[PDB]
């Protein structure tokens, strides 16, 4: 694989480590995405080895709710990822467009994360970076989890033990709240305020969040990590079963 193999389209997203572009294989016509990472930024942040970890992890993961990495290669000062293209964009963009999600879309996305994270954990992978800007939408509106850079084998999304696998469960409950409310639950003006609220698990619901949702989120956002609700318990949760497509 080399740059020569691809036609590049429009920018899909700007990241701090690199840019995403829509692309087409020249000798397959197949549509895909291409993420350019500059070594400059990788070595100055000391994440070079992490990228090699992501690459090996994404060599083992096949699930309809996980974005595929078909392959990778490097130039002289750039590393390239060849990714499944997600036509309908990020969940983050959609949340900005809609301002908040209804119960049905929220429960459906939460079901799709949980199936996906359940598959990861069964393969001994913890994602650790669950957040709206790393959730993508396929052709049929399907949630796809992307970006396995911080995977192992803002501060708003970190569980208190970060300020094993139960971190994904805290992140999941942060997501569910953010999906319904349009703001993550420990949002504050100062960094110190935000830290204090996370450690204390100090959040409140606006009146429009229903009892079923409050229960789900409360069983997820617990200081004691091992007492958080499991992925199987999330999929079997009454509010999820009632609202999920
Ligand atoms: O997301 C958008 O805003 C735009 N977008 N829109 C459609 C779309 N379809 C597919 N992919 C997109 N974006 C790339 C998603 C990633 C998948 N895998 C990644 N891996 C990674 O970032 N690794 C990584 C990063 C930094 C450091 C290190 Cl060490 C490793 S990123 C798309």
């Amino acid at each position: 694989w080399t740059l020569e193999d691809f036609d590049i389209g429009r920018p899909l997203g700007k990241g701090k480590f690199g840019n995403v572009y829509l692309a087409r294989e020249r000798q397959s016509k197949f549509i895909l995405a291409l993420k350019v990472l500059f070594k400059t930024q990788l070595e100055k942040a000391g994440v070079e080895h992490q990228l090699r970890r992501e690459v090996e992890i994404q060599s083992h993961l096949r699930h309809p709710n996980i974005l595929r990495l078909y392959g990778y290669f490097h130039d002289a000062t750039r590393v390239y990822l060849i990714l499944e293209y997600a036509p309908l964009g990020t969940v983050y963009r959609e949340l900005q467009k809609l301002s908040r999600f209804d119960e049905q879309r929220t429960a459906t996305y939460i079901t799709e994360l949980a199936n996906a994270l359940s598959y990861c954990h069964s393969k001994r992978v913890i994602h650790r970076d669950i957040k709206p800007e790393n959730l993508l939408l396929g052709s049929n509106g399907e949630l796809k989890i992307a970006d396995f850079g911080w995977s192992v084998h803002t501060l708003d999304y970190l569980p208190p033990e970060m300020i094993d696998e139960k971190v994904d469960l805290w992140s999941l409950g942060v997501l569910c709240y953010e999906f319904l409310v349009g703001m993550p639950p420990f949002e504050a003006h100062t960094y110190q305020e935000t830290y204090r609220r996370i450690s204390r698990v100090e959040f409140t619901f606006p009146d429009f969040v229903t009892e079923g949702a409050r229960d789900l989120i409360s069983r997820l956002l617990k200081h004691n990590a091992s007492q958080r609700l499991t992925l199987a318990e999330v999929l079997e949760h009454p509010w999820i079963k009632a609202n999920s497509s």
